[PDB]
Formats: structure tokens, C-alpha cells, sequence
């Protein structure tokens, strides 16, 4: 057990209608959740409270150790393209080459005379959003951290990019780590240890992939 959630119903507005209500599942170590639903079905605000920037209203939330988030929208601080992905911690050599090499950094930064120590300014606007956001995927995944929150990290990449990512830096890379994936792409959930299907706040599928099918699951994962 590594992030528990019970009967957990939560409202950003404090007097309005509930974001996500009767939310359950458990996490163990190692373990990849994944998180689908439709725009607007929570699946941000989930990650929200497991941060505890979102306070639930009732239930349980119980988790234990350091998060590292990458949010749905890329974001570059002033400073070099490694100083982003190292991102205040220290600099370790081999995790921070398998990180370039697994968010497909290399061809990237390869092009620029000064490589990784080019100068980008705030909000990285020279840069493509395919390359904002496989540099917040980096930073996101060299963190030493205990539970890895990965807000739909593909969301501005093609489909072809995020097959690879995927495979390469969720399932080998951090193949030892605790997950939580907001993703609704059906190989996704295939490869996932359990998911969580969110439909207008509330929970409308809790299990693994066999308990998914044996019906119309799939219609909810699109929009
Ligand atoms: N950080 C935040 N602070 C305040 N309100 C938020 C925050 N994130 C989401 N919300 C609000 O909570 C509601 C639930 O939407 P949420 O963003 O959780 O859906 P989602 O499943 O992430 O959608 P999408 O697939 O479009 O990213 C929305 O009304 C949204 O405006
Ligand atoms: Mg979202």
C-alpha cells in the first residue's frame, strides 16, 4: 500500500457540486494506475488531492512519501535545457543521461552548438510544445521521488512519439517506480496494473484490464 483512497468526495467550490464523489482505489509500490475519462471527468483534480492542494469533504486519503508531478501543460524556467530537468536536485551522470535518452532529448539537443546548456528564457517560447513537454516529462522523471503523478505527459506529442515514450520511459524506465498515468489509450490500460475510469466525477470503472471488457467502457474514454 502506497496511496489509498476511501469513499473520498471533494468540491472546489465550497457550496457548488462535487468534482469527484465516492472515489476508491489502492496503489501498491512498483505499480502503474492508470486514470482515463473524458475532459472535465476529475482526472486533474484527482492528482490535486493526492498533492493536497485539493482537500476532500469526506473520506480517507492515506499516502505516503515524496511526489513528483508533470502537469498536463508544459512549463520552462529561465536557465539551461539541464538545468530544467535537474531542476534544483543534484546532478547524477547516468540518471540523467537514461532520462535524455528515454524522453528522446538526445536528437533535440544535439542541434543547438551549446547543447543541453543552451539558454532558454521563461516559458521556453523558442522551443517547439513537443520539446516543452518532453522536457517536463524529464524533469519529472529524474526526480528522486516515491509516487510519480503524470498528468497526461503525451497530450502534445504525436501518436507515434507517445507509443515510444511510453514504452520507453513508463514501462522501462521507471519500471521499478509507483505510477499514477492519466491516459485513455487502450494499450495503455492493457499494460497498467489496475485503472480507474473517472466519467463526470464519479468513479465508473475500478479494476484491471480482463475485469474492463467481460462492455461500452470505451466510448467513456474518448473527449
Ligand atoms: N488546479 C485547479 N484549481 C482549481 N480548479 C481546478 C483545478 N484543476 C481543475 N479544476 C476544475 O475542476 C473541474 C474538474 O476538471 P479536471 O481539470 O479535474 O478534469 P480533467 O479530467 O483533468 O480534464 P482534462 O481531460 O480536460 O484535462 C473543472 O471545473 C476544473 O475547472
Ligand atoms: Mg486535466
Amino acid at each position: 500500500t502506497e496511496v489509498v483512497m476511501e469513499n473520498v468526495t471533494a468540491f472546489w467550490e465550497e457550496g457548488g457540486t462535487p468534482v469527484l464523489k465516492d472515489i476508491n482505489f489502492k496503489i501498491e509500490r512498483g505499480q502503474l494506475l492508470a486514470v482515463a475519462g473524458s475532459t472535465g471527468a476529475g482526472k486533474t483534480s484527482l492528482l490535486m488531492m493526492i498533492m493536497g492542494e485539493l482537500e476532500p469533504s469526506e473520506g480517507k486519503i492515506k499516502h505516503s512519501g515524496r511526489i513528483s508531478f508533470c502537469s498536463q501543460f508544459s512549463w520552462i524556467m529561465p536557465g539551461t535545457i539541464k538545468e530544467n530537468i535537474i531542476f534544483g536536485v543534484s546532478y547524477d551522470e547516468y540518471r540523467y543521461r537514461s532520462v535524455i535518452k528515454a524522453c528522446q532529448l538526445e536528437e533535440d539537443i544535439s542541434k543547438f552548438a551549446e547543447k543541453d546548456n543552451i539558454v532558454l528564457g521563461e516559458g521556453g517560447i523558442t522551443l517547439s510544445g513537443g520539446q516543452r513537454a518532453r522536457i517536463s516529462l524529464a524533469r519529472a522523471v529524474y526526480k528522486d521521488a516515491d509516487l510519480y503523478l503524470l498528468d497526461s505527459p503525451f497530450g502534445y506529442l504525436d501518436v507515434l512519439t507517445e507509443k515510444e515514450i511510453f514504452e520507453s520511459c513508463v514501462c522501462k524506465l521507471m519500471a521499478n517506480k509507483t505510477r499514477i498515468l492519466v491516459t485513455s489509450k487502450m494499450e495503455h490500460l492493457k499494460k497498467a496494473d489496475k485503472i480507474l475510469i473517472l466519467h463526470e466525477g464519479s468513479s465508473y470503472f475500478y479494476g484491471t484490464f480482463s475485469e474492463l471488457q467481460n462492455p461500452d467502457f470505451s466510448s467513456k474514454l474518448m473527449g
